[PDB]
């Protein structure tokens, strides 16, 4: 079974995280969330207050065969994953293994252009943080599939529906993406992968 | 100074919980969370797994001051919901003293129709769930508001955002609903609150 690395730090956006743990759980991946730079705490406060346990401290988990890491937004979570010497070794090890990176909102721009881990790749992230991403780098779509370096990034709280979806068309495929979607009552606008 | 009184129970569907959360602390509303586990524990585990952290028991935040009672999906919660008599009173009150009941995919046809809470006034839910409800109340709309008797009614995971927007505009108005619709990047499919 194909699985998944979820990461959460104080900060992280909720809506954003669950929907895309439940998606995720939906398409029958296997999902494991990890608490970062909590020094072990399993209790995250996410940035509208939710209150969320993780299952285990990133330091136990990274290295851990998952197929995808994602990296919720949440601008103070992603200040935490960007300053995470942990979280940016353990993101660019996915990707050096072949393995597939997926980030949203805040996280591209917060996390992934600091250490120039994607020098060339195409990445969204939220719209009114388009300018603290290179400008030969930024599509302004709800979500991006670069499949050249296996980056999947999409905007905000509202697209994480979409980014859920497209993990489970490319870890399971479309018939199951389609599945999915066609349990969840999607408004008009977001792709269902029945074509 | 509004406020929102969001029940969560084993089972809950936690994209509803969550997002919803979500929306009403970016509209300025107080949100407390209930467990309405029957042992009184806080530390919930959701429908697909998710371990969400209420705030407090039902029994003691029942009477608080509360404008709107939420009540999400997942049918293991719903039912939870339904077989305590402590929700049921509680809902029946939310009602009966002119304040309003909140419910999303499952938690229509399985704690409002049972219970005769709302013998008069439109309601959706689920689709699969449609013949549980009676076919004179039954609208196949993302959200459905009632004004006559309160009742704000939606279908499913993909339509929390709706669900908490109208919540917003409910309590905060179009205005609010608006501002937090505006923050999220929501599909062209929902309704936005400008015109
Ligand atoms: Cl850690
Ligand atoms: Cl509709
Ligand atoms: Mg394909
Ligand atoms: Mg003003």
């Amino acid at each position: 079974s194909a699985s998944a690395l979820v990461c959460l730090a104080p900060g992280s956006e909720e809506t954003e995280a669950v929907t895309t743990i439940d998606l995720l759980v939906r398409g029958g991946i296997k999902v494991t969330t990890a608490s970062v730079a909590s020094d072990g705490n399993l209790a995250i406060t996410c940035s509208r207050g939710v209150k969320l346990l993780a299952d285990a401290p990133l330091v136990e988990v990274a290295d851990g065969e998952y197929d995808v890491i994602v990296l919720p937004g949440g601008i103070k979570g992603a200040e935490c994953f960007r300053d995470s010497t942990l979280l940016v070794e353990t993101v660019k090890q996915f990707h050096r293994s072949g393995r597939i990176v997926a980030a949203i909102c805040a996280a591209p721009a917060t996390v992934l252009v600091p250490h120039d881990i994607f020098p060339i790749g195409n990445m969204t992230g939220f719209p009114t943080l388009k300018d603290k991403i290179p400008a030969e780098q930024w599509l302004d779509k709800r979500v991006v599939w670069d499949a050249r370096v296996k980056l999947l990034t999409s905007q905000g709280p509202g697209t994480a529906i979409d980014f859920g979806l497209k993990i489970i068309d490319l870890l399971v495929g479309r018939e199951k993406a389609h599945e999915v979607a066609s349990q969840l009552v999607m408004a008009a606008g977001i792709y269902n992968y029945y074509e």
